[PDB]
């Protein structure tokens, strides 16, 4: 499923993402925008290290979810990577919350540093009623 901007904003707020571990809703939106374009089916294979990024937040298979074909997999979210490709983003959100519980927080995603950090991210939630 490809979410409409405000539809996703309201969904994430209901799932308790606003202010989770100090991260504003606009930051989560900025992350989803640049990682997958709000697409739950997005998948990116990293030929360099044999890992794959899954879903709307592009969660990696080496540390977070299990896909069975990634060497040195940890599976910290205790989820099959298949769960991160559903139209229902509940599992993806639960795993994203786990990612930010680590020291790096939202900085765990390089795209956030490049496209969201120190920027005016209000545009991602403007007019959504959140």
């Amino acid at each position: 499923k490809v979410f409409e901007r405000c539809e996703l904003a309201r969904t994430l707020k209901r799932l308790g993402m606003d202010g989770y571990r100090g991260i504003s809703l606009a930051n989560w939106m900025c992350l989803a925008k640049w990682e997958s374009g709000y697409n739950t089916r997005a998948t990116n294979y990293n030929a360099g290290d044999r890992s794959t990024d899954y879903g709307i937040f592009q969660i990696n298979s080496r540390y977070w979810c299990n896909d069975g074909k990634t060497p040195g997999a940890v599976n910290a979210c205790h989820l099959s990577c298949s769960a991160l490709l559903q139209d229902n983003i509940a599992d993806a959100v639960a795993c994203a919350k786990r990612v930010v519980r680590d020291p790096q927080g939202i900085r765990a995603w390089v795209a956030w540093r490049n496209r969201c950090q120190n920027r005016d991210v209000r545009q991602y939630v403007q007019g959504c009623g959140v």
